């Protein structure tokens, strides 16, 4: 599913991401924009042989099982395919675990390089929330 911007903001808000660990909703929408272009089905292979999955491009080396990342963990206790669903629940629950990890949203490279330090509230402007 390719979400609309405000559609995704509302989904993320209902799932409790607004101000989760102090990260306002626009941070999460911005991250999704530049990680996946709002496409839940996005998959991208990484140089280390892991793969990133879903609307927040969550990685198989640590967070989900894809059966093809030797030595990896599955800290969200899910198949990586669960991160590709049109329903964002699994991605949200896993993202909450990731961001409670020590580095916060710096775990997301697109957030760090394209959202951090910017006017992220622009990503929710105009939306009915
Ligand atoms: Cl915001
Ligand atoms: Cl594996
Ligand atoms: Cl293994
Ligand atoms: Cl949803
Ligand atoms: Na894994
Ligand atoms: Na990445």
């Amino acid at each position: 599913k390719v979400f609309g911007r405000c559609e995704l903001a509302a989904a993320m808000k209902r799932h409790g991401l607004d101000n989760y660990r102090g990260y306002s909703l626009g941070n999460w929408v911005c991250a999704a924009k530049f990680e996946s272009n709002f496409n839940t089905q996005a998959t991208n292979r990484n140089t280390d042989g892991s793969t990133d999955y879903g609307i927040l491009q969550i990685n198989s080396r640590w967070w989900c099982n894809d059966g093809r990342t030797p030595g990896s963990r599955n800290l969200c206790n899910i198949p990586c395919s669960a991160l590709l669903s049109s329903d964002i629940t699994a991605s949200v629950n896993c993202a909450k675990k990731i961001v409670s990890d020590g580095n916060g949203m710096n775990a997301w490279v697109a957030w760090r390089n394209r959202c951090k330090g910017t006017d992220v509230q622009a990503w929710i402007r105009g939306c009915r929330l």
